[PDB]
């Protein structure tokens, strides 16, 4: 069923709003796949051998790396494992200058434990690289993802690391196949979208200390769910975001339980991409972007992240996510999906105008 356990999500959350708050219309991204990246640059910074360790304190499993690594590889395999129910891949890569002599161990670490690659490419050619980079894109997401970057946004690069991510799920109850009513934004008219209605059992509640409903909606294999949470009439998303911190959202969710429900929501297609760069910073992580920001393990001996990317695309049908109580979500919500035997938070996002 739904997980049982406290979610390790102080980071994933607090990064979630400040991502939502800058941002005006439809959002998707990866918290777990971000707290990767973060603890890449970790690997290959000199502080873990033997300041960034204690603005990477929610990320880095209790400062012992054998840890760290087992951590990781556990939740990546969770998720990303061969099944017959859904495919999920979590594709990362550092795409670095010719000039620099990467270390092949920093290679295998990150092969091994963190599933991630790293490739030369030339900046000297932004045209070049950014194709190189835009191609790996697709190669690495069956082609749903396609372009990332921009030469333009390669600007005195030398090492630019991406992370994408792809997920095709079929839901555990599929909607039929019928429908267009409003939907209401927040600035401007009523929009149309497109709805699709059911009704069945699911958990569900509606939550006095967010000031929302709260929906799950599993998907086949056991293993992810997504879940929705619907702001009451009188409130919007971000005064939803201010209520939810790790404690908060934990009893939110673990105050449902399985209801009928009338479930009616709109079908959209999109995805999204940004530089965690700015936001990074916003949130504290500060240190491996200062003039001194060096990856002695990573770069053989000073070099630094010039700049990262993430980019994830998400769906939602009748029959999934590929690529009585009422629930009626004709408003702006937010959403996440998560790996409900380990309480990982692989997508979260938010709607805003859904179009599909």
């Amino acid at each position: 069923g739904p997980f049982q356990g406290q979610r390790q999500n102080e980071f994933d959350l607090m990064f979630v709003k400040e991502i939502f708050k800058n941002h005006n219309s439809n959002v998707v991204l990866s918290p777990f796949s971000v707290k990767i990246l973060l603890t890449l640059i970790y690997e290959a910074s000199d502080t873990s051998f033997g300041n960034t360790k204690r603005e990477l304190s929610s990320v880095i499993q209790n400062d012992n790396i054998d840890h760290t690594r087992s951590y990781y590889k556990q939740l990546l395999e969770s998720a990303q494992q061969d099944n017959k129910d859904y495919d999920l891949n979590i594709a990362t890569n550092f795409f670095v200058d010719d000039f620099i002599e990467v270390i092949n161990k920093y290679q295998q670490i990150a092969n091994t434990h963190y599933h991630a690659m790293l490739e030369k490419v030339s900046y000297s050619n932004p045209t070049q690289t950014a194709a190189t980079i835009n191609n790996w894109v697709s190669e690495h997401t069956n082609g749903r993802l396609r372009e990332i970057v921009t030469p333009d946004s390669l600007e005195g690069a030398v090492i630019t690391l991406v992370n994408v991510i792809y997920f095709c799920g079929l839901w555990t109850y599929p909607f039929p196949e019928v429908n267009v009513k409003p939907f209401y934004g927040t600035r401007g008219k009523p929009t149309n979208a497109q709805y699709m209605e059911q009704n069945g059992q699911f958990y569900y509640d509606n939550s006095a200390d967010l000031g929302a409903q709260i929906l799950r909606l599993p998907y086949r294999g056991n293993k992810l769910a997504m879940y929705f949470i619907l702001p009451n009439p009188d409130n919007t998303v971000n005064q939803v975001l201010d209520r939810i911190n790790s404690a908060s959202l934990h009893q939110a969710l673990w105050y449902m339980e399985e209801n009928e429900v009338n479930v009616t929501l709109p079908k959209f297609k999109f995805d999204f991409s940004e530089q965690l760069n700015e936001p990074l910073q916003q949130v504290g992580i500060r240190e491996i972007f200062s003039q001194n920001a060096s990856l002695p393990l990573l770069a053989r001996g000073e070099v630094r992240v010039s700049r990262i990317f993430q980019k994830a695309g998400i769906t939602i049908n009748e029959l999934g996510s590929c690529a009585v109580q009422i629930f009626n979500a004709n408003r702006p919500f937010i959403f996440f999906i998560e790996d409900e035997t380990l309480g990982t938070m692989l997508f979260a996002g938010k709607i805003e105008n859904p179009v599909f």
